[PDB]
């Protein structure tokens, strides 16, 4: 019921009809809120005329005496009638601390949002956006950050809040399915409000639950953005008991016009300047109430955007016989369901194979979602339907074909891709003084949030401490995780007499028994291990194996290596495997009969054969090799995958040592099969070697390490460390690679670097720990740790 009145209520923070920021998107606004509320007289800028004016009630703001005390001036204020300089024409001034008022407990923050802001666009610089350049090139920045797949507004928004990745937080699209609920998420209309939607808990919650007062961050969309800055700068002058310490504005600008007019149209420096004048107005305003070097402000995009046109459309109706009986959510991704349940005729194998490289210049891929790049973390949510299709960047997928083309820009795509990337801006006390940062992800920034208001984040997927680097002051001194299973050193114990395996090799020409100090560490830590043991962080028993070209941390209960690490020098040769060797397989003496494998699971195995995880290939002298041979290096691979693994480690290894004078590698499996991105329990590994207990994973892991200044070789790096990493899936078929028939150089370096990953995604994913002994700080370890070579 409406009849209720909006008087001295306008924006408050608290059936009854309501005054708030939201309450026009829930229909639920008292009668008079527009004419009370939204007031838009003589706009919002003082004249010179109405300086020292009589107040007047029907004015947007005001230019009395009394505004400034009242919180309610308009922002231009002081600078039109007391003759003072807008913020942006002041210079550059080191902000050392916190300058607030009286009774100011801690700095307050104020996020600026804006939807669509392409990081290039950054690049226009002052001459179209000065308030944001000189917040740019005053405070922190980076050259752009990494937005969520997909990348759309709501997913980004709800993960920058939350620090989730959407099958997390439960935003998986603008528009999603939930088969349990049986209902459609929409933009449009009031499902959305559900709250059964939001999972995760968002900032304002988390500041909240801790005593902290949140602003709300959402506007509806009618209220004019010059009413949503006036709004904010009120309730920055309310009382102690009042006044909230954390707050969003929120802009629709420049999206829309990128849709319309594409990322480069002209057509897009009127958007960029009225979003500019919207930032001047937030800092005129700080400056007036004394805030100016009070308050921490961030200004960050949700995603970016492309060049797409209407030409640019794939139509499943090409490959699919029947485009009527599925439901397809389109544009720069797609996710296909059955429209009806119980449809008998839907057959998710066949669509996905119809969907499988059928011309060259295909401009999706079909993959189940199991499957897609790790990177992108989506697939652990009821929402995600299991048949995806990964766009290809400025295209369109649609079901069938049903003027002029309205549209020249979209977003959603591949969140690795350039085009959408967006921008990140941290100014005020806490950050840093005209400082650069590197790229870094959407996901990180909650943690960030949360120390700059002394807050304790909810668990989230940040890795908090990893961008440290961004601020002056650091309430948090993150900590590396305990070593929770202590390696064992096993010596040479077992004759060869005691293993029968079913496993053979022409090798009664080693030296095994006369060799004393046979697998002794020797020199293999100091060569082969440059960054410390990783710490296994479940409880497990395992086994460090020590060989001249290579350590293994190994598996009692895997049967195989967690991890293998070698350092391969900048002149390191590659050498075959000699024919009376291409089927050795050797018992470890270190190791019991009872956990190793064995070679005739492999032999029974029609579908499996093996690999090694230090290849053969890369072995410092003829009897060395042995070694590469030995059981406890062998892992389960699919005839397929080996023809990429194979490659991997005969042509690619060498030529990153190569191109980065020597390179460490880790490389180890991975056990992923309910694909929450996190390590399997023996409960859930669904496939084993037949007749085994030998699992099978479904992805093998690299991290590949070497010196950030390259004129100094791996093994003796003074300094930062350069990484890049891959999670590749181990699958039976090379279907995802359509030019597979070819020779691997072909195609394999291409599968490989859309499965880059970070040291973090791994460390998730096998509960492993790496880079534990540098010369770093820890901090500057988590940066590494979060880094992705993404190949743009
Ligand atoms: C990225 O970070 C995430 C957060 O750390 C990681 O996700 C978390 O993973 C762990 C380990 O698997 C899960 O732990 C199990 O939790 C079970 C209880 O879950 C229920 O309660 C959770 C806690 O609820 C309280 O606290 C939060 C504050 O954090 C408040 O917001 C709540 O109101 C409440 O006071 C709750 O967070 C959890 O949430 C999920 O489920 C609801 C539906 O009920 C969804 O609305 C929501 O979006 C979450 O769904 C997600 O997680 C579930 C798994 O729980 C998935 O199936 C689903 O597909 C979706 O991904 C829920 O209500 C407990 O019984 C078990 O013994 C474990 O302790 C966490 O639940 C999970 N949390 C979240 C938010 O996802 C994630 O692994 C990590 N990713 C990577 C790659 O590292
Ligand atoms: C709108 C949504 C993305 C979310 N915003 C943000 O993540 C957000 C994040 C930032 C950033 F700093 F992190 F970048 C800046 C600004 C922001 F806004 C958000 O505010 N809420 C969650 C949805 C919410 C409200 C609160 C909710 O909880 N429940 C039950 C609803 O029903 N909600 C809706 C959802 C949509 C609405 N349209 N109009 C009214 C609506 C109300
Ligand atoms: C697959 O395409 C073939 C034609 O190449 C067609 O006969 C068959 O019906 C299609 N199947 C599906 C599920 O679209
Ligand atoms: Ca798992
Ligand atoms: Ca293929
Ligand atoms: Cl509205
Ligand atoms: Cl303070
Ligand atoms: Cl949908
Ligand atoms: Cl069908
Ligand atoms: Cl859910
Ligand atoms: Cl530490
Ligand atoms: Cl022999
Ligand atoms: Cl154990
Ligand atoms: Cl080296
Ligand atoms: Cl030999
Ligand atoms: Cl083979
Ligand atoms: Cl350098
Ligand atoms: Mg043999
Ligand atoms: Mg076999
Ligand atoms: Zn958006
Ligand atoms: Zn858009």
């Amino acid at each position: 019921n409406i009849s209720g009145s909006c008087k001295g209520r306008c924006f408050e923070l608290q059936p009854d009809c309501r005054c708030d920021n939201l309450c026009k998107s829930y229909t639920s606004c008292c009668h008079d809120f527009d004419e009370l509320c939204l007031k838009t007289a003589r706009g919002w800028e003082c004249t010179k005329d109405r300086c020292g004016e009589v107040r007047n009630e029907e004015n947007a703001c005001h230019c009395s005496e009394d505004c400034l005390a009242r919180g309610d001036c308009c922002t231009n204020y002081q600078v039109v009638c007391k003759g003072e300089s807008h913020w942006v024409d002041d210079d550059c001034e080191e902000i050392k601390a916190a300058e607030c008022p009286a009774g100011f407990v801690r700095p307050p923050l104020i996020i600026f949002s804006v939807d669509g802001f392409r990081a290039s666009y950054m690049k226009k610089g002052s001459k179209v956006m000065p308030n944001i350049e000189k917040l740019r090139s005053c405070g922190t920045h980076s050259p752009y950050m990494r937005p969520v797949y997909p990348t759309k507004t709501f997913p980004n928004l709800y993960t920058l809040a939350t620090g989730l990745y959407p099958e997390s937080h439960g935003i998986v699209g603008n528009s999603m399915y939930d088969p349990v609920f049986d209902a459609t998420f929409h933009l449009r209309g009031r499902e959305k409000f559900n709250h059964r939607w939001w999972g995760g808990q968002p900032l304002w919650i988390t500041a909240t639950k801790q005593g902290v007062k949140a602003g709300t961050f959402f506007w509806s969309v009618v209220i004019p953005h010059e009413r949503r800055i006036l709004t904010i700068l009120q309730w920055l002058t309310l009382p102690d008991h009042e006044r909230p310490s954390v707050y969003a504005f929120y802009s629709e600008q420049p999206d829309f016009s990128g849709h319309k007019y594409g990322p480069f149209g002209p057509e897009m420096t009127n958007p960029l300047r009225e979003i500019d004048k919207i930032v001047g107005q937030l800092m005129d305003g700080l400056k007036q109430l004394k805030l100016h070097r009070c308050v921490n402000v961030i200004f960050v995009g949700d995603h970016g955007m492309e060049d797409v046109t209407c030409d640019r459309t794939e139509f499943l109706s090409n490959y699919l016989t029947n485009v009527d009986d599925i439901t397809l959510v389109p544009g720069t991704l797609g996710r296909i369901r059955s429209k009806f349940s119980n449809n008998a005729k839907y057959d998710p194998k066949a669509i996905i194979a119809n969907l499988t490289c059928k011309k060259p210049d295909q401009h999706f891929k079909p993959y189940l979602k199991q499957h897609l790049p790790k990177r992108l973390h989506y697939a652990n949510n009821r929402r995600i339907e299991d048949i995806h299709l990964l766009v290809e960047r400025r295209w369109h997928v649609a079901r069938k074909p049903l003027g002029k083309c309205f549209f020249q820009g979209d977003h959603g795509f591949d969140n690795k891709v350039n085009s959408m990337q967006t921008v990140f801006v941290g100014y005020g006390p806490t950050f840093k003084y005209k400082t650069k940062v590197p790229p870094f992800e959407n996901i990180e920034l909650y943690n960030v949030m949360c120390d700059l208001l002394g807050l304790k984040p909810a668990p989230n997927n940040g890795t908090h401490g990893s961008l440290n680097h961004l601020l002056r002051t650091n309430t948090f001194r993150p900590t590396m995780p305990e070593e929770v299973t202590r390696p064992n050193y096993p010596g040479i114990m077992y004759l060869q007499s005691d293993f029968d395996l079913g496993c053979t090799c022409d090798d009664k020409n080693k030296l095994d028994e006369l060799n004393k100090r046979l697998h002794t560490k020797g020199s293999t830590e100091e060569r082969h291990l440059l960054y410390g043991r990783p710490a296994v962080l479940y409880r497990t028993r395992y086994d460090i194996l020590y060989h001249t070209d290579f350590e293994s941390g190994y598996s009692e209960i895997f049967l195989m290596p967690l991890w293998t690490s070698y350092t391969v020098s900048k002149q390191a040769e590659v050498s075959s495997v000699p024919d009376h060797l291409t089927s050795c397989v050797r018992p470890d003496v270190r190791v019991s009969p009872s956990f190793s494998q064995n070679c005739l699971a492999y032999k029974n195995d029609k579908q499996m054969s093996y690999g090694f995880l230090f290849p053969p290939y890369l072995s410092s002298s003829p009897e060395a090799k042995y070694d590469a041979f030995l059981v406890t290096n062998m892992v389960p691979m699919y005839p397929a995958f080996k023809r990429v693994w194979n490659y991997f480690q005969r042509v690619l290894v060498k030529k990153y040592a190569s191109e980065r004078n020597g390179v460490n590698v880790i490389s180890g499996p991975i056990f992923d099969y309910d694909y929450d991105g996190l390590h399997d329990t023996e409960d859930k590994i669904k496939q084993y070697v037949e007749g085994s207990s030998i699992p099978v994973p479904t992805h093998y892991y690299s991290i590949i390490t070497s010196c950030l200044d390259f004129t100094q070789p791996a093994d003796k790096c003074d300094g930062p460390l350069s990484v890049s990493s891959f999670i590749l899936p181990h699958r039976p078929d090379n279907e995802e690679s359509c030019n597979s028939s070819e020779d691997e150089s072909k195609w394999v370096e291409e599968l490989m670097k859309m499965h880059t990953a970070r040291v973090r995604d791994i460390e998730h994913l096998t509960s492993l720990d790496f880079f534990r002994k540098t010369s770093r700080s820890y901090p500057e370890i988590l940066t590494l740790k979060t880094y992705l070579h993404t190949y743009e």
